[PDB]
């Protein structure tokens, strides 16, 4: 039963498990709003504030994960500078229930900066595509792929958008 911590925390009261950002932790009793967690590096167990920790592998934390976004609004950010080539992030649809988007900085053929949309279809039960051909499990494995090979993509996907 896995968690990763959001922020650093430092025991306050005594039976207090202290810990540090993106740290693992196990949990023993999820009870109240104190749960009692294990550390996964030392072994270590104790409570801990329970909104301090998420699920591991869960959306939001990504780095290249962006809320509220329009088409409009990824385009515009993924253009500011700090932003190059291969640049990308993943928003959810607006007008479509269940579905994504992948937004990837690119070049036109004048080597002028632009912006590539890619939608992101989910399959009726488990997974997420772009192509049909290829398919995953979840947006962190398609991320991973995209990143090794653009297979169809304007290019691989390099840095999660600058936040």
């Amino acid at each position: 039963n896995l968690v990763i911590a959001l922020h650093s925390y430092e025991p306050s009261h005594d039976g207090d498990l202290g810990f540090e950002k993106g740290e693992q932790l196990r949990i023993l009793e999820q009870s109240g709003e104190w749960w009692k967690a294990q550390s996964l590096t030392t072994g270590q167990e104790g409570f801990i504030p329970f909104n301090f920790v998420a699920k591991a592998n869960s959306l939001e934390p990504e780095p290249w994960f962006f809320k509220n976004l329009s088409r409009k609004d990824a385009e515009r950010q993924l253009l500011a500078p700090g932003n190059t080539h291969g640049s990308f992030l993943i928003r959810e649809s607006e007008s479509t229930a269940g579905s994504f988007s992948l937004s990837v900085r690119d070049f036109d053929q004048n080597q002028g900066e632009v912006v590539k949309h890619y939608k992101i279809r989910n399959l009726d039960n488990g997974g997420f595509y772009i192509s049909p051909r290829i398919t995953f499990p979840g947006l962190h494995e398609l991320v991973r792929h995209y990143t090794n090979a653009s297979d169809g993509l304007c290019t691989r996907l390099s840095r999660p958008c600058q936040t």
